[PDB]
């Protein structure tokens, strides 16, 4: 769907069938509620536990296609400029990707082959660097984040006598806001997400319906003013 | 087989195919349990007792050709070098090979020819030298193990007006540990029997299978963790 598809649909079920029954939406407040609304359903769809099926990303034909235009390959970049402090000794800093939502696969190139990234979290880090050995297992690596300036760092524990050739990191790409008129030409300087002019739903039409019901229900609830109902469909946000 | 295809083959056979599968096994852990495997696969094989079969290192063509890789024939050094007490004032004190696992064949060449050398027991040396005679029968001498410090030391004792030009010694060398990795790291260098670079199994790979076997077992023993488990798979130790 089209923006114009987005704004024209939204009064077809927010205003009472296209009526002017129900209180009447700028442009702006619609792009921000369905830029919004798109949020939400990223972030419920991926958590198994935030939809009505609980399956998770690729728990279903369905939410494999959801996020089929979000999912995107890039590599990390060494974090040799900025001369930083490690936690780990044999830590090799990797900068991510700057427009990164959320990761679901990594892995290392190293020497000896390529390695798996399992995130660690920080009870197991202290739980595994107890034992004698203190290293992965071999078809593995470990990977921590670390002192992070307006970007994302991650500290990449290989095992020792290994050098880091490589890092393929494959995530969920933030979602570009959904934007259905030029918003400097009747609102001074008002942006979205730092973009001023129309900007297109940048998945798949699958979750299009998806992403307008929730547009809708976030606006009747943001208009009925209801204390209730603002923390009812406050708990769908995550 | 070499550790790579250890270290491979023990996943399969520990992890990769079992149902609830169970966290895989770091390669120092992989290592201690193929060494300790190697130990005792070795002290269960010499003994007949200690194996199903009852047969001991020569019992059998396959007895034979296990240990045939772990063989070595070396000479015992004449230890003049500094005083001692013996026990025996007609005994000569021999110091046996650092490597040594397991004597299995002696013998000194005498200037009256060789003889072979016969480990006598403490009761065995209160009875024979309670004899008039207190020597050796014609073709043999006579062994008893003396004050040793880091390392075996050996009192032989020979027919009188006989002196010793060399002891040869055919004892079982000492196996060497098994280790997958080059176990240096950052935060410590951890060691099987004080080596930390990769070791192979340096016996018959007609045995490589069963030091698997045994690792495998160990593994899931110790995964169980119970008094029951440790004290019925340390029958085995022996």
């Amino acid at each position: 769907m089209n923006v114009n598809e987005f704004s024209n649909e939204f009064d077809v079920l927010y205003n009472n069938i296209m009526s002017n029954a129900a209180p009447g939406l700028n442009e702006y407040e619609k792009s921000v509620l369905l830029t919004k609304a798109q949020e939400e359903i990223v972030k419920n769809y991926f958590e198994p536990a935030g939809n009505k099926y609980g399956k998770g990303l690729d728990d279903s034909p369905k939410r494999q296609i959801d996020f089929s235009e979000l999912i995107k390959v890039g590599e990390g970049v060494l974090n040799t400029s900025a001369p930083t402090i490690t936690f780990d000794k044999r830590a090799k800093v990797y900068d991510l990707p700057a427009d990164l939502f959320l990761v679901i696969n990594e892995a290392v190139d190293t020497n000896a082959g390529t390695k798996q990234i399992v995130p660690i979290s920080y009870s197991d880090y202290t739980r595994l660097m107890s034992r004698p050995y203190k290293e992965p297992v071999k078809y593995q690596a470990w990977r921590i984040i670390t002192t992070s300036i307006n970007n994302i760092s991650v500290e990449l524990i290989v095992n020792s006598n290994e050098t880091i050739t490589d890092y393929k990191v494959r995530y969920i790409r933030r979602p570009a806001p959904i934007i259905t008129t030029n918003l400097s030409s009747e609102y001074g300087d008002v942006t979205i997400n730092g973009v001023s002019t129309v900007s297109e739903c940048e998945l798949n039409p699958i979750i299009h319906s998806e992403i307008l019901q929730r547009a809708v229900e976030l606006a009747k609830a943001a208009y009925q003013g209801d204390l209730q109902a603002s923390v009812e469909l406050g708990q769908r946000s995550e």
